[PDB]
């Protein structure tokens, strides 16, 4: 195991684990919790902290940006990301057009109270948006020192693809990275796409929801000390796939995966996790925590690392039945 | 119909009808009344506002961005644009140099007290500029964060075509639009023409004048609630056109175009209006407003659209029978 | 006769005459007399005026720019440039290296007190320092908004040639200009070089010393009403070229000029400089005064340009016998 | 013998001796010594002085920042380079990544309390960083006004040839020199490839440790007035090598060399550094002194070059037997 490695092929060297600010920060978990959170994950070497100006409303980069200046950690030492595509309810507010691209960056920095992120992503494909418009706009606000690198997230192979093309016809600079969701039930992409993309143009790979939004912990029947997002509000969707006919399904292998962990001797949720980053593939798995106890919990699936076998893997693969081809 | 749609393929959305400020703000009317137009428009969805540096010396430009900052709309909610050419007496106050280019807009910014426009308009074409130098300062301005993009008013179809030649050729910013006059009375190059651009290098269509300073409202004979333009300070030609030969053929065929309106229970202004509309090829129309009546009454034309059927498009064109071909 | 004409073919306008500062400003006369001279030439449609960063070891540049700041004449109405090369007595402070030209031109500007110039012109090769650097660094400026174009000073066809290969080859920006000097005792490069670099590559000339610091205007024989150059600080070679040999020819054919001149009705000064305007070619000719009745002499030789017919132009090359070819 | 030449083929003029800041400046020797030696190399023409982040932690960078200050000289007098790659223990804080090299060069000019270096070098190879990323980052701080070229250090030919290669496919800025380590004792890179990359690329050569960290002055058997380094904090690995099997080997034909010198005239120290200098394929040689004593004799080399004949040379390389083949 390396614990930090580089982001693609590119010379930013990130964590294996990162934190992310998704539901959490300035909304579901306090500003003091959040800089308890933030803390534990730097001084355990996460230098990895993904947000996006849609997050809680801008309020998740606000509170981000306050724990930064209030520990005063030197801005080279933290590797700072956020996603752009949500930016307000005006029309000209969404979407990937150098309008929104370079106000929506310039508003999250203002919030974040930083010069620039390191990586600037789009949160999800443009289709009222050329490509070339976009790439174009990424490398503006690159050159403009107002972002480091930039990178796509629920883009298609294809769509990547075209970015790459786009760049190196126009002479712009390419994307870096995608950010892709990637856990015992959703691999296909991170599997068997990515991998394409990493050795033909370089692109790396970032993972997130590492527990399906909790469900993988099995704190829907067998699972781990913490909260309840299922429950919150405006989630009825995830509740919902979790009472689904196949969320019960799911919650089921669970239950023959829970085994596998106390064999091991770790709780699921770290399996889940050291399961992702079993990837050689995987530049690094960003967390979601409400409490410190969840996130130092998560922190540990570093050590179920090497105790995973490939027999271990290929035990994983027969309960969850889903290995991509 | 689609309210908000692209200004030819580029990502920048606008409503397909915008406040333009020639003749009124600064001028014609009081800055209170072009306050209230302002907010009309905004609250109406209308996002789209032009002026020019030329438009009643830079005033226009100032009380635009009086409003703008007394209101306090959001900047990323607006779509402001300019256009450029004639900024003063002096030789080199007017043109398409890049010199004029640079300092023009930086006045007319430092005026509407803004960063930047959205999109940077050529008021019209210039003999005496390479359009080399013309787009290298357009790209310019644009990689200076003082405009997000730039178009063209007044120009050949051949000349809008030379601006994307020397982009392509030299790895510069092409154009994205095109200001065109039309109305009933000023189809041709609308209507034939900038479709042809339009899909073969993605330029859009931004039309003025819809009502043709106000002759197609029928005011000068049967027309709507309103003052007088035709007897306006410098405004000879506006009325000599007016009392023409043919001023009086076309304000005839108003009154055979006014039965239609009231066939379809609208106004005169309003069928003209929604008639720019039809076009697909029009990303935007550009209103000329003198009083919040007038104001309302046109972006009324919207309802107007859908009872626009291609058996009432024809026999609107039998009536003007100047259909283009 | 065209009082404004492009300078090459670029679309920066300048007036036929411009007014230097060489020699002037900051040193021989003083600057109530410069800002005298400066108010005359623009209140008489002269809009191009001329420095140097090392004309008075920058006092020239100072004074030129006080005189702009007190006047308050209009930034767009000017067409301001200034030579770069002698910057100081240190290493580095001499060149075309990127360094010098950045920091050169950033003081020039300083003493200035402006935020730019229209065109920065290399005042003369640099064996020293690679094309590349030099146009990289212009075009650097540029784009940084230091400067508007650039332009070359005693620089040989094919050095100029060479600027544009560079520029073509890495898409940087082309030289627009050449200041050359051009009296009728100095014309082959300006008659026959510089056409066929404005043919082939747009490059128009900008020409300097009409009356060859004075010996043209026969001063020292059959001089105008003014004050001596030749007897000045540091100008021992222009007083020796005077009593050369030669020096001495080129006075005898002045007496034959000057009979031209009596017999067009206007001074030697005003035959000389008007000749240099006769060339389309030149796209503006360099005034050098030290008093207000020098300049509007000067200023007058646009009344002499009509009436030089080609049998008196003929006429002259007769008596100067060294016509180009 | 050119006191001053082109550093490559570059337009920047450089002296043939320049003045280093390891292990000196905010280290072995005080503050007002640091002022001392720059002022007495300043005023003896040496215009070039070189520093590093890693130096002291930065203290190097300070110290030389606040000497230029309080001494007040031009800042286009000097030439200031500094190294980039290790600026802090954060796993982001090293390498040649984007993100390092415009945080580490940002946080160099911020300690230097300069607006930019004349040349930005990168200490060493970054095997985790693309190339492309690498000149990019480079050719953006240049772009940025940052620094004014940029060079590389400790890199092969081969990867010299690599940023070169990059630079040119994408038409960014290649490096203009390479900091290598020259004396007595290390000659084949600087002899024989060098050279190679002067004339197909115009890279040029600066040279570092002339004495061997002071081994080739003698001070550890036949040395010259001065203090100890390899006896100081973390220098083990000098105290080794000198202590080493070779080191006598080298210490014993010091002995033979020190008879030449005496034969010269001159000290082993100034012999050994106007060796350095014989070569026209260096550029400059950096100097290493802790005291006024040590630079003066060192700065005296220049008169030892004349002296320097053929025979001796060759006499030399028979003393060394280690001409490069
Ligand atoms: N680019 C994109 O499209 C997206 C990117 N992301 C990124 O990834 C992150 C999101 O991960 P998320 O998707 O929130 O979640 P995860 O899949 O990692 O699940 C985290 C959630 O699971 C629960 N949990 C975590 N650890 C434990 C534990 N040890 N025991 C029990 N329960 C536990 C908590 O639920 P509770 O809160 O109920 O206590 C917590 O909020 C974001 O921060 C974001 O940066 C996320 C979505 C989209
Ligand atoms: N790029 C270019 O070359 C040009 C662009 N434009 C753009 O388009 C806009 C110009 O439109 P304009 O050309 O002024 O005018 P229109 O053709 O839209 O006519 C508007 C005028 O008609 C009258 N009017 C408007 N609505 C009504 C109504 N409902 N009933 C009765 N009379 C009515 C008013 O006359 P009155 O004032 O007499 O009451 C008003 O000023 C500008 O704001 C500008 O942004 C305009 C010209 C050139
Ligand atoms: N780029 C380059 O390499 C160079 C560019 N230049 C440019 O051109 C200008 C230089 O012109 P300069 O070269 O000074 O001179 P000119 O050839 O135009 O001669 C001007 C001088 O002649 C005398 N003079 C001018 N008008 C009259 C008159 N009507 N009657 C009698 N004597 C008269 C004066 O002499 P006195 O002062 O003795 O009274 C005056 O200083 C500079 O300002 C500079 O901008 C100049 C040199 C090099
Ligand atoms: N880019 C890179 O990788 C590197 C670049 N460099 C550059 O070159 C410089 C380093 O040179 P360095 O490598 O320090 O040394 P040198 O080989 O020039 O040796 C200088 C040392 O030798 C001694 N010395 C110097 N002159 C005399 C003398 N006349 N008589 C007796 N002893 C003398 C001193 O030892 P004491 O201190 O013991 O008195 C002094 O510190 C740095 O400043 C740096 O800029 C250096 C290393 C790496």
């Amino acid at each position: 195991l390396q614990f930090y490695r580089n982001l693609g092929k590119s010379g930013l060297r990130v964590s294996c684990l990162g934190l992310g600010t998704w539901v959490t920060f300035g909304g579901q978990i306090t500003d003091e919790m959040a800089e308890h959170l933030m803390t534990l994950a730097y001084d355990n070497g996460i230098n990895l902290f993904d947000t996006a100006e849609v997050y809680a409303a801008g309020k998740a980069e606000v509170v981000l940006g306050n724990i930064i200046k209030k520990k005063g950690w030197r801005r080279s030492s933290l590797v700072i990301t956020t996603k752009i595509f949500w930016g307000g309810k005006a029309e000209t507010e969404r979407g990937l057009s150098r309008k929104h691209i370079i106000e929506g960056l310039k508003a999250s920095l203002e919030r974040l109270q930083l010069e620039y992120v390191d990586v600037v992503f789009a949160n999800r494909p443009d289709p009222n948006t050329p490509m070339e418009e976009t790439v174009r706009a990424m490398t503006h606000v690159i050159n403009q020192g107002m972002a480091m690198y930039w990178g796509t997230s629920r883009w298609s192979s294809m769509e990547i693809m075209e970015a790459y093309s786009v760049a190196r016809q126009f002479n712009l600079i390419p994307p870096i990275c995608e950010q892709a969701e990637y856990h015992m039930f959703q691999r296909e992409k991170v599997e068997v796409q990515l991998p394409e993309l990493f050795h033909k143009i370089g692109v790396g790979a970032m993972t997130w929801s590492p527990l399906a939004c909790g469900i993988v912990s099995g704190k829907y029947d067998s699972g781990i000390p913490p909260y309840s997002r299922a429950s919150l509000k405006g989630y009825q969707w995830l509740k919902d796939k979790i009472l689904s006919e196949e969320g019960r399904r799911q919650q089921a292998k669970l239950k023959e995966l829970q085994a596998i962990a106390e064999r091991l001797g770790c709780t699921l949720p770290q399996l889940a996790i050291a399961w992702c980053l079993r990837n050689e593939g995987v530049s690094s798995v960003l967390l979601g925590a409400s409490n410190a106890e969840q996130l130092m919990e998560n922190i540990g699936a570093i050590q179920v690392l090497p105790k995973l076998s490939s027999s271990i893997v290929h035990e994983i693969d027969s309960i969850l039945g889903n290995k991509p081809y």
